[PDB]
C-alpha cells in the first residue's frame, strides 16, 4: 500500500475492522518506514475513536476532541477532513504527507470530496501514496454488502410523517433502533409521534452530533432518529435500523440560487452505510434492517460536487495546476477547473465567509466572488422579494447592526441558511453583524 504513486481503496465491509484492526497496522508500517502520514477522521467522535485505537502509537491529534499531551517527535498527524481541506485553503503551511489515509471515505461533504480531489491528484502525479477506507467506494451499486452477522432485509412502507395507526410493527419493537430520515425538521416530527407513544428519542445531526451522540453512551434510549450524518463510522448498540431511503439534495438553479429538493431516493453507498449500522455483531444475527424505497445515484447534479471544485480552485497544488476530483466521482458535476478561482483578497473573504460565517460554500462563493468585505452584510436585506425568509409564514426580521428593523431577504438565496429553526438562527446572527 505505502509505494509512493499509490492509491488503494480499502473497501473491507463495514465493521470489518478496518479503523480498529487495520489502521494501527499501517500506521505502525508508516512510522517504521519515516513516512509523514496524515490520517483523516469525518467527525470528532471518529477521531476521539482513533485515539483510543492508536493509543501507545506517537500520533498528533490535530483536534480538541482528544485530551492528550503530544512529545513532540510525531511524523504522524490526525485530523478531521474538514481540518486538512480548512488548513489547505488557508495561508499556513500544511506539510507534504507522503501516505494519506482517509477513514470513511465515502463522507459527501465538500471539504470531504475536495481532500479527495487534492490528494488522488498528488498521487497520480507521483508526489505520494493514499489509503481510502471505505465499505462503499464512489459509484458502488450494492445496498447489500456483507456484514459481521445476518440481516433480515425488508422492504416496507416506513412513516415520514406522525401516524396513528397502520404502523404497529414501529412501535411493537423491544428493541433498539436507529432511524435515517432526510432533515432535522421530518425528524422532529417522527420523534414527537414516537415520544408520545412512550419511546426515549435522541436526535442527531450535523450540528448536534459531537454532543447528542454521547447520550447514545450515558443514557437509555429506544429510538435514535437521524440524518445522513451517522453513515460516517457512527456506531450504535441497536439490534435494528428503520431506513426511509431518502435524503435531500441541494441543487443550484441558473447559476442564481440553492434549493433543498427531495425528499427523494438515496445512493446505494448511503443505503449500505445505513443497513451497515446493524448485523455489526457476529454473536447476534438477525438484526433488521427496514427500508422504505428505492435507490438512485442522486449525487449526480448535487451542489457538493460543484462546492467541492469552488474549494479545490481555491487550494495551491503546483504552479497554475489545480487538483481534479477523484475520478470515480469527478462526473458528478459540470465545471471547468480553474473556474472558481479567486484573488488572493476575494479568496480571504471567501474562507472567512466559510470559517467565522459559517455559510455553505456556495454562497460564501457569491458574496467573496461579488467584492463583498466579509463584514459588510448588506446584501442579506436587498435581494428581490421571491429572496425573503420566512419564519413561521411571516418575512423573518432582524436589527441590523445599525440598529433598524429590516426583513432578511438575500441578495443569494441558499436554502441552507434557513432549513430549520437552529440554521435560521444562525443566518440571523450573521445578517445583523454578530460575527
Ligand atoms: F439595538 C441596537 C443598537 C445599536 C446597534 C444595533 C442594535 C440591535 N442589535 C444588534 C444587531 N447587531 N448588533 C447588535
Amino acid at each position: 500500500m505505502l509505494k509512493k504513486k499509490q492509491l488503494t481503496v480499502l473497501d473491507l465491509h463495514p465493521g470489518a475492522g478496518k479503523t480498529r484492526r487495520v489502521l494501527p497496522e499501517i500506521v505502525r508500517e508508516a512510522i517504521k518506514k519515516r513516512l509523514r502520514t496524515v490520517i483523516l477522521a469525518p467527525t470528532r467522535v471518529v477521531a476521539a475513536e482513533m485515539e483510543e485505537a492508536l493509543r501507545g502509537l506517537p500520533v498528533r491529534y490535530m483536534t480538541t476532541a482528544v485530551n492528550v499531551t503530544h512529545s513532540g517527535t510525531e511524523i504522524v498527524d490526525l485530523m478531521c477532513h474538514a481540518t486538512f481541506t480548512s488548513r489547505l485553503l488557508q495561508p499556513i503551511r500544511v506539510p507534504n504527507y507522503n501516505l494519506n489515509i482517509m477513514d470513511e471515505a465515502h463522507f459527501t461533504d465538500p471539504s470531504s470530496i475536495a481532500a479527495r480531489g487534492y490528494i488522488s491528484t498528488r498521487v497520480e502525479m507521483g508526489e505520494a501514496a493514499a489509503i481510502f477506507m471505505t465499505a462503499t467506494p464512489p459509484g458502488t451499486r450494492d445496498a447489500f454488502p456483507d456484514s459481521n452477522s445476518p440481516i433480515m432485509d425488508t422492504e416496507v412502507e416506513v412513516p415520514e410523517r406522525a401516524w396513528s395507526s397502520g404502523f404497529d410493527w414501529v412501535t411493537d419493537h423491544s428493541g433498539k433502533t436507529v432511524w435515517f430520515v432526510p432533515s432535522v425538521r421530518n425528524g422532529n416530527e417522527i420523534a414527537a409521534c414516537l415520544t408520545k407513544a412512550g419511546k426515549r428519542v435522541i436526535q442527531l445531526s450535523r450540528k448536534t452530533f459531537e454532543t447528542e451522540f454521547q447520550k447514545t453512551k450515558n443514557q437509555e434510549w429506544d429510538f435514535v432518529i437521524t440524518t445522513d450524518i451517522s453513515e460516517m463510522g457512527a456506531n450504535f448498540k441497536a439490534d435494528r435500523v428503520i431506513d426511509s431511503r431518502r435524503c435531500l439534495k441541494p441543487v443550484i438553479l441558473d447559476g442564481e440560487r440553492v434549493i433543498l429538493a427531495g425528499p427523494m431516493p438515496v445512493t446505494h453507498a448511503s443505503a449500505a452505510q445505513r443497513r451497515g449500522r446493524i448485523g455489526r455483531n457476529p454473536n447476534k444475527p438477525g438484526d433488521e434492517y427496514m427500508y422504505g424505497g428505492g435507490c438512485a445515484e442522486t449525487d449526480e447534479g448535487h451542489a457538493h460536487w460543484l462546492e467541492a471544485r469552488m474549494l479545490l480552485d481555491n487550494i495551491y497544488l503546483q504552479d497554475g495546476l489545480i487538483a481534479s476530483l477523484y475520478r470515480p466521482e469527478a462526473d458528478k458535476v459540470a465545471a471547468i477547473e480553474g473556474e472558481f478561482k479567486l484573488r488572493t483578497e476575494q479568496r480571504k473573504t471567501f474562507v472567512e465567509l466559510m470559517k467565522r460565517g459559517d455559510l455553505p460554500v456556495w454562497l460564501a462563493y457569491q458574496v467573496a466572488s461579488a467584492g463583498i468585505t466579509y463584514t459588510d452584510r448588506r446584501w442579506c436585506f436587498d435581494g428581490t422579494t421571491n429572496n425573503t425568509i420566512m419564519e413561521d409564514s411571516v418575512p423573518a426580521e432582524v436589527w441590523t447592526k445599525y440598529g433598524e428593523k429590516r426583513v432578511l431577504k438575500p441578495r443569494w438565496m441558499d436554502a441552507r441558511v434557513c432549513s430549520d429553526h437552529a440554521a435560521l438562527k444562525s443566518f440571523k446572527e450573521f445578517a445583523a453583524g454578530k460575527r
